[PDB]
Formats: structure tokens, sequence, C-alpha cells
């Protein structure tokens, strides 16, 4: 269903590397955080959501209300402006990231005690999971 509360540690990571390519993220940038494990620590209260990922890298955040359209800086990663919007199809929450890149956006969903996350940018596509803390 749609809670995707907790902390939420990195199990699987699949492609990485290929989505942060189609974002233009730099060489060094890539190798260092391909490596790396991340977390997850999500606090969603009705349809306001605070995220933040974190590696031992670099630490990503993001608010958002469900439904509402929001500019996004995304400064740890290629560092581009996006319009973003954020909606449930079911119980899959889906972003779409508007903007210089075709295709962009991401897909978050839980089963049982996982939480799935799949990132597209272009013709890539990365999926994680994660396992709930
Ligand atoms: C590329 C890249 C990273 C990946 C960040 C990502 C992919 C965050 C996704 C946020 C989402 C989907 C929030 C949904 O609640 C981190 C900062 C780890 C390391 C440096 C470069």
């Amino acid at each position: 269903t749609r809670d995707q509360n907790g902390t939420w540690e990195m199990e699987s990571n699949e492609n990485f590397e290929g989505y942060m390519k189609a974002l233009d993220i730099d060489f060094a940038t890539r190798k260092i955080a391909v490596r790396l494990t991340q977390t997850k620590v999500i606090d969603q209260d009705g349809d306001n959501f605070k995220t933040k990922t974190t590696s031992t890298f670099r630490n990503y955040d993001v608010d958002f209300t469900v439904g509402v359209e929001f500019d996004e800086y995304t400064k740890s990663l290629d560092n581009r402006h996006v319009k973003a919007l954020v909606t449930w199809e079911g119980d899959v929450l889906v972003c779409v990231q508007k903007g210089e890149k075709e295709n962009r956006g991401w897909k978050q969903w839980i089963e049982g005690d996982k939480l799935y996350l799949e990132l597209t940018c272009g013709d890539q596509v990365c999926r994680q999971v994660f396992k709930k803390k």
C-alpha cells in the first residue's frame, strides 16, 4: 500500500552507472558513486514527503507534496532545474521530471518490507531495492 515511511538500506543497485551516464554526470563522480551503498530516509505525512538519500560520498534531499508541481534543483546530481510532479498510480509513487532530458523521472513503491526505486532518463533505467531497517 501507500505508506513509504522509514529508514531503508540498499540491498541491490542495478545500472546506476547507465542512469548517471544518461544524466551526464562526470566521470570521476560516476565512478565513485557507482561503488556506494545508499540509505534512504522517508518521512511521509499524508501527502507531504521529506526524503533524504544518503551515501558516504554525497547526500540528496528532496521534499514534496503529492500532486503539487515543484521546481527541483538537482544539485548533488547533474545540477539541473526540472519541473517535478509526484503522483500516485495505484500504490506506485510516480515522478515526472520535465526539463532538458527526455523520459526523466522515477517510480517508487513498497512490496512487503522492501522499497523499490526505478530511476529513468533517456533510454536508461536504474533499478534499486532497499530493505526496511
Ligand atoms: C547520482 C548520485 C546520487 C544518487 C541520488 C539519487 C538517485 C536520489 C533519488 C531521490 C529520490 C528518488 C527520492 C524519492 O523519495 C547520490 C547523491 C547518492 C551520490 C552522488 C550522485
